[PDB]
């Protein structure tokens, strides 16, 4: 058949794929306190996406669409675009518009707009709060908060960069944002759809192992960790392979070419989640140009040898 | 034999431009005579060698890390360069510049954030950075930014920006900037650019450039928000893995549209990492949005293209 593969980076060579910022550490706890439920940076190994995750590691937490002012404040509601400018189709079997933010935080960037006509142009500090009850994208609008009140004009083309999180820091520290809570893509008091699976381990002694992230924070004490499923790369990866997963669990060998020796293994599950074998937090500590390697297909009940 | 080449089976909207973190819309061909096509980002042979500033990351270009130091009664920062994984800049690395440094001349606007080592406290200004002034030295390990505030960013401190849009004087003659093709200078005034990705040009009869385009977001003014690449970061990417050996000047690769089945255009990526057509004039393409690059067989200088339309 044709033979699996994971990518030959390193960490900090990968990108994280639910924000758009590039891995640091990996990491590893357990996952029983909190629901492990993310839409982004979710695929099967042999290449099929789920939840809203998409392809391009530029547009997560991004945003299409043109503007209407909100009256004597400062907020503007956005009517969402999909990602070509093509109309949005909430019929779509889809928990939202592909790449929508797959947490409840206040998510900090800039709108941007260019004006048709005579390719005028304005940049505005804005912020979109996906536990606000106008944040509804799987209905096809979003609010976002903003610099001004007269600047942003309607019928034009309005793009959201997002560059980091915020808290509020008269408040408790690192409570925001919710990496592990789904915000209400349709709206207060209705369900969420089509979501990609949660995850958990399903072995004794085997914790999830995220690639974890830290996402910049604007302002205020933010909880700026982000930990993601599978490198976006992989995600890349794993489509265009489209390789047949032939048994329940791929074993990977995390390799250092320094010694070229194993630093340790870990579990790749079809489903598209890495468990590692571990009892408690702890922070990875690996040789900056280590890689990780397949090594065979082994079913739902090999031991892996623990971590460390 | 070998490892057969290869592209990925991505449609141009799938992927992302090389030169700027934003995703590619058309493709756009033009004559590239008047001008000079010399990027140092999305540069990259097809057997996987990776050339001038061009790197990894499709999120870290445009990007800069490193800590900050006020300037003196002005609102302008001084950031003093970091490697990407914070680690110390080397000039004397054989590069261009830092691996990802802008490669256009322009005022480029995003956001410095600092985040406070001790408490964890942070705090985000809006901030430019000007590739043309003479503050502008990467390759030195220093950069300019100008900013919102005159007190807030700390010293000793990690500081990121995130680049989001280009900027320009409304006052001043409209689309006169960013200037696409137009290298920095990575060193300053008075110092040659150093080992730079080569300048590239069709070299064939009728044949063109194929550029890889996006439109950078404007945040003021009127800017020239086009920005062509040679080649879609994801094909940097691809080839890079890949590292499968070219085995003759130019890869002749197929433009097919899927659900017919039928070829659209032709055209020769050459192992110099770049892409031409044969046609004369400028046109934006039009694509069945759902098609993609195959490649078919490695051809040499010498094979003519068919008309791309």
């Amino acid at each position: 058949t044709k033979p699996f593969t994971v990518p030959i980076l390193t960490v900090e060579e990968m990108t994280n794929s639910r924000f758009p910022i590039p891995l640091e550490k990996l990491f590893t706890g357990p996952s029983s306190a909190f629901v492990v439920q993310p839409q982004n940076g979710r695929c099967t190994t042999d290449g099929a996406l789920l939840g809203t995750t998409q392809l391009s590691p530029v547009d997560i937490c991004t945003f299409r669409g043109d503007v209407t002012h909100i009256a004597g404040t400062q907020n503007y509601t956005m009517n969402l675009a999909s990602q070509n400018w093509n109309n949005y189709d909430p019929t779509e079997e889809i928990p939202a518009p592909l790449g929508t933010p797959d947490f409840v935080g206040k998510i900090q960037g800039v709108l941007t707009q260019t004006t048709r006509r005579d390719g005028s142009t304005r940049g505005h500090k804005a912020t979109v709060s996906t536990g606000s009850v106008h944040f509804t994208p799987k209905l096809g609008s979003v609010q976002f908060s903003t610099d001004t009140s007269n600047d942003f004009e309607t019928g034009q083309n309005t793009r959201f960069t997002p560059v980091g999180v915020v808290q509020d820091g008269s408040t408790t520290h690192q409570n925001e944002p919710q990496q592990w809570v789904l915000p209400d893509y349709s709206g207060r008091d209705s369900h969420n759809v089509h979501l990609a699976p949660a995850v958990a381990p399903t072995f004794p002694g085997e914790q999830l192992l995220f690639f974890r992230s830290t996402m910049p924070g604007c302002s205020g004490y933010p909880n700026m960790n982000l930990d993601c499923l599978l490198p976006q790369e992989w995600v890349q990866h794993f489509y265009q392979e489209s390789a047949p997963a032939q048994s329940d669990v791929a074993l990977l060998r995390f390799v250092n070419p320094d010694t070229g020796r194993v630093l340790f293994e870990c579990k790749l599950h079809k489903s598209g989640y890495v468990t590692v074998a571990h009892t408690g937090q702890h922070d990875l500590v690996i040789p900056p140009n280590g890689y990780f390697r397949f090594d065979s297909w082994v079913n739902q009940f090999y031991t892996l040898a623990p971590m460390g």
